[PDB]
């Protein structure tokens, strides 16, 4: 039956370009499954790519699996039409693993680029042991599951031909600004500030420093240099697909934009694309590190080669 209204409500409000959406979110699904699966199999597999920085990047690529296994899918109906069609369990479970390994991606960032900065900023240039990677990776996602559950909380399967969405019911007015404003300080604004002062440092001191006399040191800075590169370009790409989602986000909960405005079009279109940028950061990740890492290159390649032939 909600299958038939959404029937009739596509009818009387034909969209233009589904079909590109759909393509768009089907070639998203199959290059992030690929590419993540293709990075944890690399990492796990050999052991010179057995670093600590890929050790994170393997928790990121993981979260990213889940997200689009589990949540990539259900984002595409609702884009498409209007409605949840899943249940009031799927909803409340959905929405809070998508912001769960939203923000354990963004700390697992952090963490990278917070490890990179004791490595090389630091005048005692600290070596991170397994045991810290696999203790912080855990924190993270402990912390990042106990912070979402009001998120989870909120989620309500709401009856308002018209349609059953799944969306976050509130008691008060107020309440849902704040959880937002600290939602945006934690997943976006802080993170971020903190990346880029930590990487800002890290190029000073790979790229505005003298090089050194010791040959290893030498060879060190020259790794360093690939890696810091790569991790710019990755926090980079990071930024610009999730500032749309988390700036369209502040703007309908927090200052309560797109409510009086019946321009319905152009305000869904934009949320739909946010919405697509982060599955497409996802999917963007392996990619970026096949063109920036070596090792990862030859193991995409060597996996590659063994699955085809
Ligand atoms: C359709 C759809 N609606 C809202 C969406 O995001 C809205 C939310 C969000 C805000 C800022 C950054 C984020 F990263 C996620 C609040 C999260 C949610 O409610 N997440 C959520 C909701 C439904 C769903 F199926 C999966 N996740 C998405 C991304 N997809």
């Amino acid at each position: 039956e909600e299958f038939l209204r959404y029937l009739w409500r596509e009818y009387l409000h034909p969209k233009e370009y589904e079909w590109v959406l759909i393509a768009g979110y089907i070639i998203v699904f199959v290059v992030a499954l690929i590419g993540n699966v293709l990075v944890c199999v690399a990492v796990w597999k050999n052991h010179h790519m057995r670093t600590v920085t890929n050790y994170f990047i393997v928790n990121l690529s993981l979260a990213a699996v889940l997200v689009t296994i589990t949540c990539l899918p259900a984002t595409l109906v609702v884009d498409i039409t209007e409605t949840w069609f899943f249940g009031q369990s799927l909803c409340k479970v959905i929405p809070y693993l998508q912001t769960v390994s939203v923000s354990v991606s963004v700390w697992t960032l952090s963490a990278i680029a917070l490890d990179r900065w004791y490595a090389i900023c630091h005048p005692l240039m600290f070596k991170s042991t397994a045991k810290r990677a696999r203790n912080s990776i855990v924190i993270i996602w402990i912390v990042s599951c106990i912070i979402m559950i009001p998120q989870a909380i909120v989620m309500e399967c709401s009856t308002v031909t018209l349609f059953t969405v799944c969306d976050e019911r509130w008691g008060g007015e107020i309440y849902p600004k704040m959880y937002h404003i600290c939602f945006f300080l934690v997943t976006y604004m802080a993170p971020l500030c903190l990346m880029v002062l930590a990487y800002l440092q890290i190029f000073r001191k790979l790229w505005c420093r003298q090089i050194p006399g010791v040959a290893a040191e030498i060879k060190q800075i020259r790794a360093r240099r690939k890696t810091a590169r790569m991790l710019m370009i990755v926090l980079l790409v990071f930024a610009i697909c999730y500032l749309p989602i988390s700036i369209l986000n502040v703007l309908k909960r927090v200052f309560g934009m797109f409510a009086h405005t019946e321009d319905r079009e152009t305000v869904y279109a934009w949320f739909t694309f946010s919405h697509w940028l982060v599955y497409a950061n996802s999917a963007a990740n392996p990619i970026i590190y096949n063109f920036l890492s070596g090792k990862f290159r030859e193991e995409f390649k060597a996996a590659f080669s063994c699955c085809c032939l």
